[PDB]
Formats: structure tokens, C-alpha cells, sequence
DNA sequence: ACCGCTGCAAGGAATAGGATACTTGCGGGCTATATGGCGGCGAATACCC
């Protein structure tokens, strides 16, 4: 299918276009309840589901309702391996400076 | 038709016994200062013109 690979810097609105959410709080498991948290480093809202088509609640939880989202939730009731291909992108307060094009000698 | 009496409670000294306020160690629940390896090489100073 494709033939060639291409590589560029990426602004930051093509960041924001990449990613499916914002990151905001640095917690990710209750270590009680193996749900993931709110919106933390793991997430079901920003990344996905963590059952193959089961939301999170358990408002739904067959293929027959596929593509609807939660109304409590808001996860996408899909397959689990979108967990391995979706981003998410933190916002930064500062503006910060890349330490590859910096000490690259 | 008036009174001193008996009698029936209220407050002191000696024992047993549960209730209950008090004290304590934990278990899980949570948050946040090195000193024996070289070699190559290229960039970044130093230098003395
Ligand atoms: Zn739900």
C-alpha cells in the first residue's frame, strides 16, 4: 500500500489534532478498585474502553451498541485495542523548550 | 381542739460489683553525596601572533 515514510516537526495544532483528549490529573488506579480514575494518566472518557464493547458503567454492554456513547461516562463503546492507538496531549501552563534541538551537539 | 407520742423518711460509718470513661499499639490507607575504562573525534575555547 504506502511506499515511502515521512518525517517533519509537529506544530501544536497538529498535536491537538493528533490527540483524542486532555490529560489533567496524575493519579491512574485505586488499588481497590482496578477501575481507572476520572480523567487521570489512564483514562476511559480520553483513551477508551477497557472491555471489548463495554462501557464503563455498564450501561451497555453489547456490540448491539456499538458507536453510542455513555451518557455518565461518555467512553465510546468500541473494541479494547483503541487503548492502543489513541493520544492523549497535556496542555502546558509554560511554554517549555525541547531538550533534543538543544543539546544535540 | 390541743399535745406529746409513734412512726416514717433524710443523712453519717462499714462491705461487693458492673459500667463506662480512658489509654494504647496497630494496619491499612495515603502522599512524594562518588572517586579501578579507553579510544576517536568533533566542537569549543586558548594562545600568541
Ligand atoms: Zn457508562
Amino acid at each position: 500500500e504506502f511506499d515511502a515514510i515521512k518525517i517533519a516537526l509537529a506544530s501544536p495544532d497538529m498535536i491537538r489534532s493528533w490527540s483524542f483528549g486532555e490529560v489533567k490529573k496524575p493519579e491512574t488506579i485505586n488499588y481497590r478498585t482496578f477501575k481507572p480514575e476520572r480523567d487521570g494518566l489512564f483514562c476511559a472518557r480520553i483513551f477508551g474502553p477497557v472491555k471489548d464493547y463495554e462501557c464503563l458503567c455498564g450501561k451497555y454492554k453489547r456490540l448491539k451498541h456499538r458507536g453510542v456513547i455513555c451518557e455518565k461516562c461518555g467512553v465510546e463503546v468500541t473494541q479494547t485495542k483503541v487503548r492502543r492507538e489513541r493520544m492523549g496531549h497535556i496542555e502546558l501552563a509554560s511554554p517549555t523548550a525541547h531538550i533534543w534541538f538543544l543539546k544535540s551537539l
